[PDB]
């Protein structure tokens, strides 16, 4: 750093016992900017704990003390308060914190930035901004009426401990100066984990949800996930498709680029509201993607990745469920469009992209192209882009003078297609280097039924024929995608499940030649499972596994089949949340393969972090070296209390060992 520290200490443990460093630190501080770094480990935390503390200790004055806390969630925030002031901030973030890994304590670094020129309070944990605060009337933390005592562990209110820590603090230094972002990240980190997407990096989205992960034959290992722009939200928002790789066991990874990307709205790193008057703002005239899975075709060499798309404005919740969007002529199924003025849907599109009159079946002047955009006698025709912004003090959605290929998904489009779910798919001839145009599948359950929805993750690569499979999802069924010609043409195999409007997101691993499983989730507190034996034409009833919980309302499960024995044992992995209370709790479970029966027994579980911090959505694959490659949500995806968490998507690597 630029200066020096004006204290510094270490190996302090706080057993729910503050420990008192008055002596060492207050008649150091001075000036009103100050940094606070720490590494600390809490692998056992109360459930509230003051990791540092400054405070007036005297009677009359309990609201008069800066602390530096955390929760047993993995929230960690400080508190910044003076009665005499009037002054009470609290500036927190959920879901910032490791535990354990690999059984072992995490070292934490954490630096809380106190900046009295730029009024601004901003805190890091591990390499990563999760707050950042400007206020109009600045506290400095150690002008705060009455300051008597610096505690670690506690603070001191009125001569009595309060919000006692249990952990370690291992270095602790304090600064008389605000220290810049730049210096911040020269930093030495202790980390457990890895970042492929983040805020910042050739998306410029803030936020990111679905992970994948898929191990490609050449040893490059590739990643998948949603980059979602309006805060962590489902569609109806802006979201693409991004794509990382990496060809050394998962060490680096690749600057991200799109599989799938629409322009209607510009790509902007939006921070998000957290408060509960605006968190639900939502992008909401513009198109999207999401939910996507991979995977790699042995006869073309072809990488495969789908996606939901979603037409402007739409997402599950108001996606049409009665219109496929597709009018049927013959056996054959066209994309209907709707022309602006029009009250009904009188176009199609044909081969070639020929935009048909369905109610004179002239053929028009207009084609679609292969990036499903608008031409008028081959001339591209524009619409004007949005962006997005806070400044009136809520969400607005306006036209910011660029223009853009006009895509018949966008709100602005002279042709628009039925406001529905579709299911696309784009190809990479370089695994992943580059990504075609994407496709629409075609319609699989009739004229009149909304598309199925993609279970994120992988698709199957069967391994002893071309036969590739995508799990996908509706009410009463999954809805297996299955194509034998590199993803030329699809068809359906369903497999009824006895539960109506779920979520029924399913991962399918290869017992053996032949034979499937597929776990999926489901709004039983369980996980379920159901065979096929003949390559997914048929499947089985449907079965649970007990040993693993799940909320009710359930959470995706990811699943692989390891290239190498356990135990003398054909090996499944398992990765999902075993919590019946949130999305937390994060575990692979080994599972081993009884072979008279294919039953499975799950015999280890890996503890991935603590059972009360954060963990949902997940991606698992071997990678080359026989490690595992875990990419997976870390935090509550689902609390309505932990939406629009920057760099909460994370990487971690695995050896079996570990795991047993
Ligand atoms: C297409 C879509 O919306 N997929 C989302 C899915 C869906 O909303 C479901 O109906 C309710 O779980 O939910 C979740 C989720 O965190 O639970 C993630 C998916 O991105
Ligand atoms: O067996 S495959 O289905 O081709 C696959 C990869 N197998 C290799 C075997 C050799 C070690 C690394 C993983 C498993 C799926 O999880 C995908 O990652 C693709």
């Amino acid at each position: 750093l630029s200066i020096s520290p004006i204290f510094q200490g270490g190996s302090y443990q706080l057993n729910n016992k503050s420990i008192d460093i008055s002596s060492l630190l207050l008649d150091k501080l001075s000036g009103e900017s100050q940094t606070v770094v720490m590494k600390f480990k809490a692998d056992k935390p109360n459930s509230l704990q003051a990791l540092f503390g400054l405070s007036n200790s005297k009677a009359g004055f309990k609201n008069n003390y800066f602390s530096i806390f955390m929760r047993d969630s993995g929230e960690i925030g400080v508190e910044i308060r003076d009665a005499q002031k009037g002054i009470n901030y609290l500036f927190s973030r959920p879901a910032s914190l490791w535990g354990k890994h690999k059984g072992q304590a995490v070292e934490n670094t954490l630096v809380f930035v106190s900046d009295s020129k730029d009024k601004t309070y901003t805190m890091y944990v591990n390499g990563i901004e999760v707050f950042s605060e400007t206020v109009d009337t600045f506290l400095p933390i150690s002008n705060i009426n009455g300051i008597d005592k610096a505690t670690l562990g506690a603070v001191n209110r009125e001569g009595k401990e309060h919000y006692l820590a249990k952990g370690s603090i291992d270095e602790i230094s304090l600064f008389n100066k605000a220290i810049s972002d730049q210096e911040v990240s020269t930093i030495p980190l202790s980390n457990p984990f890895q970042l492929i997407f983040q805020s910042g990096d050739s998306t410029q989205a803030n936020y990111f949800r679905i992970p994948t992960l898929y191990t490609l034959s050449s040893g490059r290992v590739l990643s998948s996930i949603d980059a979602r722009y309006g805060g962590t939200h489902d569609s109806k928002s802006k979201i693409n498709i991004a794509t990382s790789y990496s060809d050394d066991n998962g060490k680096t990874w690749s600057e991200p680029i799109f599989a799938m990307k629409f322009n209607d709205y510009e790509e902007q790193l939006v921070y998000w509201p957290r408060d509960n008057k605006l968190k639900n703002s939502q992008i909401s005239g513009s198109a999207s993607f999401i939910d996507s899975s991979i995977v790699e075709d042995k006869k073309s060499g072809k990488t495969i990745l789908l996606a939901d798309v979603m037409p402007a404005g739409i997402g599950n919740n108001n996606a049409n469920k009665a219109d496929s969007g597709f009018k049927e002529i013959n056996g054959h199924y066209y994309l209907k469009l709707k022309k602006n003025g029009d009250n009904d849907f009188r176009y199609t599109v044909r081969e070639n992209g020929v935009v048909y009159n369905e109610t004179t079946n002239k053929p028009t002047n207009y084609t679609i192209n292969d990036k499903y955009e608008v031409l008028e006698g081959g001339k591209s025709l524009t619409v004007e882009q949005y962006s997005v912004d806070f400044d009136s003090g809520s969400l607005r959605e306006r036209h910011n003078g660029k223009q853009v290929p006009m895509n018949v998904f966008y709100k602005d489009s002279l042709f628009k297609v039925t406001p529905t779910n579709y299911i696309a798919m784009t190809t990479s001839q370089n695994r992943g280097e580059s990504w075609e145009q994407f496709k629409l599948l075609p319609p699989f359950l009739g004229e009149k039924h909304n598309g199925t929805y993609l279970c994120p993750g992988q698709g199957l690569a069967l391994k002893s024929s071309n036969r590739l499979i995508f799990a996908t999802y509706t009410s009463g069924e999954l809805t297996y995608l299955i194509s034998d010609d590199s993803g030329q043409t699809w068809k359906k195999s369903s497999a009824s499940i006895p539960f109506k409007n779920a979520t029924a997101e399913a991962q399918m691993v290869e017992l053996r030649d032949g034979v499937i499983r597929t776990f999926f989730r489901t709004t039983t507190g369980k996980i379920a499972y159901m065979t096929s034996r003949d390559s997914g034409e048929t499947w089985s009833k449907v079965s649970y596994i007990d040993g693993i919980q799940q909320t009710s309302y359930g959470t995706q499960v990811s699943a692989i089949k390891y290239s190498q024995l356990i135990d003398g044992k054909e090996a499944v992995i398992l990765s999902t949340p075993n919590s019946r209370s949130g999305r937390k709790g994060g575990q692979l479970v080994v599972g081993l393969v009884n072979k008279e029966d294919d039953s499975i027994d799950w015999k280890y579980h890996y503890g991935i972090d603590l059972p009360s911090y954060g963990y949902a959505y997940s991606a698992i694959t071997e990678l080359p070296n026989h490690h595992i490659g875990v990419l997976f949500e870390k935090y509550d995806s689902w609390s309505r209390n932990e939406l629009h968490l920057s760099n909460v998507v994370q990487y971690i690597d695995l050896e079996i060992n570990d795991l047993t």
